[PDB]
């Protein structure tokens, strides 16, 4: 008969790009269980909504929060932004199945140190998880990355057939644990020389468990249509659901061309469920690579184990104190990390305009002077792209971030306002949700979010950020 919660007189978004309904919403255990006029009914606690909107909790389709989740389970950066769901093992790099031999060959730095890397298989990941659980959901990726470097010592080159049949086998395993897919990375240099080929061996395997496959492209540059043709082939020959990673035209020479990005998705052939996410900054961020480096737009360190001094810092300002050119100074500031102000505005408000585009942060949470995405980017979509911009209406906006990623991503029961779905909710006022975080000042707390619930128990509320701990590891369901 009773209830835990009823949240009063909100403006309520499904999720599903519906207009909103002005209505209550109740809660007991995990799930929302009454939707309407609710006063005839028994609640434990009273929320007054008027004024506010209410909406299912942002999932976030692209983190390396692996083991930030492990870490830091209260994860301020995505529950005081709204997130309730946080989807791991992005471009090649997963947690787990894990050995490293000396190192973690680049990039699983994004994840965390070395020794953090003690789940040989996924099994052993979500058991560490489920120690303490956190704050969000997980549902994990397998990184082809992190397969190749269990077998193979030397990453310059494509993997042995015999390799590849050993990744094979591990990613059927980790599947079989609960892994939503696999995630590759081709433009970073330990996967490079992956031929398409052997991205391909694994397209059987993710069939049979009706399961994911998520990319970062091989190049983001000129050729990057090109590189769009490499992901579409993995849905053409196994009919699997392929999502691209943080689409952009990136370059001076790219800007613009988001147009042709758009159109790219007509090439697909006789399969059209090719979707992707973007993150809404005209800015990328990464470790300073020199083949990124340029005089085209500013390039900010934000750290650099070589020259600490420089963190913070402008590259053109650095090689001016220095006396040396733009690509002398990122070479002596190597190893270091970059925000690159290389995209162009309108070509980000274009991809994030496209029907198929999810929100996804890319936030980077071992950076010790983050890209503001890591803080600020679903409350800068609700705030600045949809109230401020105008370029889509709030339920759109919402939809993207909820219903759409509940969806791609198979996440029974969540992103969505419906009688008999979990409680992950984020309570927030339309007219003042906002992103804080600057370049400058990178980790300031969105403005607007009131209150948010992850499986029914509250996460956040009134700016305090509260250890429920009510996350759920989310394995994959396999096949039929
Ligand atoms: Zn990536």
């Amino acid at each position: 008969q009773p209830v835990d919660t009823i949240i009063y007189q909100a403006k309520v978004f499904d999720g599903l790009g519906n207009a909103p309904v002005h209505m209550d919403v109740a809660i007991k255990g995990q799930q929302i269980v009454a939707l309407g006029e609710l006063s005839a009914y028994q609640a434990t606690e009273e929320v007054n909504a008027d004024g506010l909107c209410l909406a299912p909790g942002f999932i976030d389709v692209h983190t390396h929060d692996d083991l930030e989740v492990l870490r830091n389970p209260e994860m301020a950066a995505k529950i005081s932004q709204g997130v309730t769901t946080v989807i791991t093992g992005n471009c090649g790099i997963s947690a787990a199945p894990a050995e490293l031999a000396n190192d973690a060959p680049d990039p699983m730095n994004l994840l965390g140190e070395k020794a953090e890397f003690k789940f040989a298989q996924l099994r052993d990941y979500i058991d560490a998880y489920k120690v303490q659980k956190a704050n969000v959901n997980v549902a994990a990726l397998v990184g082809h990355t992190t397969l190749r470097n269990n077998v193979m010592a030397d990453l310059l080159r494509p993997a042995t057939a015999a390799e590849i049949t050993l990744m094979q086998q591990q990613l059927d395993l980790a599947l079989s644990q609960g892994a939503l897919g696999l995630s590759t990375g081709l433009a970073y240099k330990n996967a490079n020389q992956a031929p398409s080929s052997e991205v391909h061996a694994f397209g059987e395997v993710l069939k049979k468990h009706d399961a994911l496959y998520t990319t970062h492209l091989r190049t983001e540059f000129d050729a990057v249509l090109d590189a769009m043709d490499e992901a579409f082939a993995m849905e053409q020959a196994f009919d699997i659901k392929v999502i691209i990673s943080h689409l952009k035209c990136a370059g001076k020479n790219n800007w613009g061309r988001a147009p042709e990005l758009l159109a790219k998705f007509s090439e697909q052939g006789e399969h059209s469920k090719c979707s992707c996410d973007a993150y809404p900054y005209a800015a990328s961020s990464s470790t300073l690579d020199l083949n990124q480096v340029t005089d085209d737009f500013d390039i900010f360190i934000t750290w650099s184990d070589s020259h600490p001094e420089m963190a913070e810092q402008l590259l053109a300002d650095i090689a001016k104190q220095w006396g040396i050119s733009l690509l002398d100074a990122a070479k002596q500031l190597q190893p270091a990390g970059a925000v690159y102000h290389g995209l162009n505005e309108d070509d980000v408000k274009t991809i994030l305009a496209f029907d198929k585009t999810m929100i996804g942060s890319a936030g980077l949470p071992c950076d010790p002077h983050p890209h503001p995405r890591l803080w600020g980017s679903f409350p800068r979509v609700l705030g600045h792209y949809s109230r401020e911009q105008g370029i889509f209406s709030l339920a759109t906006a919402i939809h993207k971030m909820t219903g759409l990623s509940a969806a791609n991503y198979r996440l029974a029961n969540r992103g969505v306002i419906k009688v008999g779905h979990f409680a992950d909710l984020v309570l927030f006022d339309a007219d003042e949700i906002i992103d804080n975080a600057t370049f400058v000042e990178s980790a300031l707390p969105a403005s607007g979010i009131h209150q948010v619930w992850t499986n029914g128990q509250t996460t956040f509320k009134d700016k305090r950020v509260l250890p429920a701990y009510s996350g759920q590891f989310l394995t994959s369901l396999g096949a039929s």
